[PDB]
């Protein structure tokens, strides 16, 4: 299945290198910008979106209306929310590169989230433009067998559950 997935635009925490999970978050200028230019870009297809304030902004600004769904956020850092990368426990560092045992106090362990993200793919029966997250979208990728980082306010297309067709970046 054709899926469009978009890793919103970036917020403060993205420059300030905070862990940002179900934290609502405003995009800043430049992740307008960067929403902005998504316009034109992304295929006319069914839109749904996290419905935290940075993806569904993000969608409004590359000219959707998405149905809004919470099984697209990004994953729940618990006690982790808003914690600098730098200064995170070395096991949390690792379980997060490795992706993979990742069990933050008070939040979402990577498998619950890897559950949520693929029930919700398994239920798209046509394809359609994701506005989601980071994680959400690494999720894929990294299921996919490839490093699932990808710049925010860009996009990749897959075959889902098969391979990666494109990975889309605007400057």
């Amino acid at each position: 299945m054709e899926l469009w997935l978009v890793r919103h635009g970036e917020t403060l925490w993205n420059r300030e290198g905070r862990l940002l999970g179900w934290t609502d978050l405003p995009l800043t200028a430049e992740g307008e910008a960067q929403a902005r230019r998504l316009k034109g870009a992304m295929p006319s297809l069914p839109a749904f979106s996290s419905d935290l304030l940075r993806a569904r902004r993000t969608a409004e600004l590359a000219g959707f209306s998405p149905r809004l769904y919470p099984e697209l956020r990004e994953i729940h850092f618990g006690a982790l929310e808003g914690a600098l990368w730098e200064t995170l426990d070395p096991r949390y560092k690792e379980a997060l590169l490795r992706f993979q045992g990742f069990h933050p106090p008070g939040g979402e362990s990577l498998s619950a989230f890897q559950e949520r993200v693929f029930r919700f793919l398994e239920g798209l029966k046509a394809p359609a433009v994701l506005f989601t997250h980071g994680g959400v979208v690494r999720a894929v990728l990294r299921a996919l067998g490839e490093d699932g980082l990808v710049p925010p306010g860009s996009a990749v297309a897959v075959d889902w559950p098969r391979r990666v067709l494109v990975r889309l970046a605007l400057d």
